[PDB]
């Protein structure tokens, strides 16, 4: 099961928001939390497949404006993306796909895939000219046809590694 | 004066820069000591903004009440209905500041966007007035367009925004 290391400053609700779960679910999965939330301790995040057995991996290059989908550490597809503006960048680091919603429409296009950072995700677009540019509030945007392909394949729990 | 931020473990130059909508160059320039490392608990300067404690306005947001209250010199002057984040994508709680603003961004953001000191979060208008008063957003605070215009025309960047469950 997916684990998370508690950081100084974390709260039950800040963690819940990153992982798109209720505090009820968070507490149910972690009886230890009754004793208090303490930095350095590990907790389990409910609602996800075991990420260790997921053969898919997503790698994002902010600099190259590309997203690669790999299966068994070999590349299946490569897509161009939009990324965050220079003052509102897409964050670098290690994330997970948490959930997805079909056809959110509007600026989100054909799919929204939640990333394990509050408010961040991978989604479609109503604005094709934005793809390939640093123009977003921080999300990764793809052409609708591409995010549909991506969502149709990858399970929740899939790792998303974002690099410069 | 200058606004200050207290570093927490896990913070990076980039994460802080994203929260305060500044470049890492600006952050570093204002804090020459950071090159030697970030330590939890240290206070750093955030350029481009005044001392928030010099601004006489204070905004209080209640997620429960679905209200944003504006105070001046610790007197309540106006209260507005707001939309807040859905249960799985809640509005974050704590102490924030208004960081910058953009007039008439349009789309779901309506007549105004005010950035809050958490990356991707802000107070903004809406092209969906029915949503105001409900827990329906990805995490932002939404107001009626006329309300966010009014709020934005009163309060300056750096204004303290306290968000309570
Ligand atoms: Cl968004
Ligand atoms: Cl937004």
């Amino acid at each position: 099961m997916l684990t998370y290391q508690v950081k100084q400053g974390d709260t039950l609700n800040s963690i819940a928001a990153d992982f798109r779960i209720s505090t009820a679910a968070l507490l149910q999965a972690n009886p230890s939390l009754q004793a208090g939330l303490t930095a350095g301790q590990s907790i389990v995040i409910p609602g996800l497949p075991d990420p260790y057995t997921i053969p898919y991996h997503i790698a994002v290059s902010i600099g190259a404006k590309t997203l690669t989908l790999s299966l068994n550490n070999r590349v299946m597809k490569t897509y161009p993306i939009a990324v965050g503006k220079i003052l509102t960048q897409t964050p670098t680091g290690e994330f997970y796909i948490i959930n997805r919603q079909r056809n959110p429409g509007g600026p989100f296009g054909a799919y929204w895939l939640s990333l394990s950072a509050a408010h961040y995700g991978i989604h479609g677009t109503n604005n094709p000219a934005s793809i390939g540019k640093a123009v977003s509030k921080g999300c990764i945007r793809m052409h609708n046809k591409d995010v549909i392909e991506l969502a149709s394949i990858v399970p929740n729990g899939t790792r998303v590694t974002i690099n410069r």
